[PDB]
């Protein structure tokens, strides 16, 4: 069993804010949250309203997923109820980028994958690098949009398929077929799984030569997302593993999050 990385965020001593992006950036913050299931445990927090927060670390060690599985598991809370925010995140190969620094949202990543919520819309993107910075999108599941956290897991399998859960419970699957679409470089995945059907299947969009770093870069306007605990692994059952006393210190985080609503206003 290889984990090749487990963020429990301690510190962010690994992740480095972009200089490369021009946009205007907020700070992250180490944060226990308004209500949380293990006083010890803290998360990474956006800080400051109506900014772009711009990050990335390396992985434990740089790695393929040709005939294996890999699993990409973490707990993202919006405790701040979203209005507009991402609270996704991008895994990248070696090439990409020469150090974690040059990260923007416009360099080369293998995945895209986690909630997006603005203006009515609420989507789980799932985005699969195609060929060059073409990527592929499907018609996408809704994301949860309330104050607690919430797992999301994506799995994808070396015969070409992939499940996607949250908080454990499987929500889509499928292989990687025609009901994708091609995205132009740039352009934005509205979740409708609509844009440019015209490209030739590849029984391997599902594999990577190269994972080398994750990168975090989203747009909010109410801050205060925080991600908890980032898992990326090739064992299943690991996986498993941490995902059950992740659900269970989601419960009782919900538990002391119901106790102060039905006490305050
Ligand atoms: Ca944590």
């Amino acid at each position: 069993a290889k984990v090749y990385f487990h963020e429990t965020f301690e510190n962010r001593d690994k992740w480095i804010d972009s200089t490369s992006s021009g946009k205007a950036l907020g700070p992250f913050k180490i944060v226990s949250g308004k209500w949380y299931g293990d006083a010890n445990n803290k998360g990474l927090q956006t800080s400051e309203d109506n900014k772009f927060y711009i990050a990335a670390a390396k992985l434990d060690e740089e790695f393929s997923n040709k005939d294996k599985n890999l699993i990409v598991q973490y707990n993202l809370k919006f405790e701040q109820g979203i209005d507009c925010g991402g609270g996704y995140i991008k895994l990248l190969p070696k090439k990409s980028i020469e150090s974690e620094e040059k990260f923007t949202p416009e360099s080369e990543y293998n995945i895209m994958f986690g909630p997006d919520v603005c203006g009515g819309s609420k989507r789980t993107h799932v985005i699969m690098n195609y060929k060059g910075k073409n990527n592929l999108i499907r018609k996408e599941i809704k994301c949860e949009s309330d104050d607690i956290s919430h797992l999301y897991t994506l799995i994808i399998r070396p015969n070409n398929t992939y499940v996607v859960k949250i908080d454990g419970v499987e929500k889509q699957e499928g292989k990687f077929d025609e009901d994708w679409d091609m995205l132009a470089p740039k352009e934005i995945d509205d979740g409708s799984g609509i844009a440019n059907p015209d490209y030739v299947y590849d029984p391997e969009l599902y594999k990577y030569d190269s994972f080398a770093y994750i990168g975090i870069d989203v747009w909010q306007v109410k801050a205060g997302t925080i991600y908890d605990d980032i898992l990326i692994t090739d064992d299943i059952e690991e996986a498993e593993k941490e995902a059950k006393v992740i659900l269970e210190r989601n419960a009782a985080e919900k538990k002391m999050r119901d106790e102060i609503k039905e006490a305050e206003n």
